[PDB]
């Protein structure tokens, strides 16, 4: 029952959570573009991208007359949109990209995913396009990581350590509006996981490395 008050009402976080995600990821992009001039049409294209969503999201929550809770997505995102931005004026691209491309898009991987067979037609519609792109800004992460991996290993586990544990907070915070959609915690604790280690697998970690950089986050809560 997408039309009861107590649906509208989760609704209202998650969807403003989600655009949230699409607009915060569209500034990140453009300021990897000015990081990475080698990827800079690259990165400007996967920024386009992120705006597209955004827009659609924002059309899935006029579609169930809902008006998104901006104020509490805005505070959901504040502390690793931080961490991202102070890495940014740091310098360290590899940090920016950790986040973004491979902690942030993987957790939208999941979530998405699991909301589309319990979505309304139009808002799984809109979702099924987006998860598409979603594998594109993952997969961009993913080959410039591995392709700069001895160079960049150390920064990745440091920025693992700050912020892989942001991501087991706000899954923990979206988890009980996450029901109410439909979408349950094990099944996003889970795909997260999975996703997650299987990026890290590919740019080149270990085992114990994956174990040791997946803890940091299991752990917080
Ligand atoms: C209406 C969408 C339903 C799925 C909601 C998922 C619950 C919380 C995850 C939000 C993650 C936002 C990440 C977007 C980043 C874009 O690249
Ligand atoms: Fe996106
Ligand atoms: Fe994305």
């Amino acid at each position: 029952d997408f039309q009861s008050e107590s649906y509208k009402d989760a609704y209202s976080r998650i969807n403003a959570i989600v655009i949230e995600g699409e607009q915060e990821a569209f500034d990140n992009y453009n300021r990897l573009a000015e990081m990475l001039p080698d990827q800079r049409d690259e990165l400007h294209k996967l920024a386009k991208m992120e705006q597209r969503h955004m827009k659609g999201f924002m059309a899935c929550g006029k579609n169930l007359s809902v008006t998104p809770d901006m104020g509490f997505a805005q505070k959901f995102f504040e502390r690793l949109h931080e961490n991202f931005k102070a890495a940014a004026a740091e310098g360290k691209v590899v940090t920016c990209l950790l986040i973004q491309s491979l902690i942030i898009e993987c957790f939208a991987i999941a979530a998405y995913n699991i909301y589309i067979p319990v979505a309304d037609a139009f808002a799984r519609k809109i979702t099924e396009g987006v998860v598409r792109d979603e594998y594109l800004h993952r997969n961009f992460g993913e080959e410039w990581l591995k392709a700069n991996f001895d160079a960049s290993k150390a920064e990745l586990e440091e920025a693992n350590r700050q912020n892989l544990p942001l991501v087991w907070l706000m899954l923990n915070e979206v988890a009980d509006d996450a029901r109410e959609l439909g979408m349950e915690r094990e099944s996003l604790v889970e795909d997260f996981m999975i996703a997650y280690g299987e990026a890290l697998e590919n740019i080149g970690f270990t085992t114990r490395e994956i174990m040791r950089m997946s803890a940091y986050g299991l752990a917080a809560v």
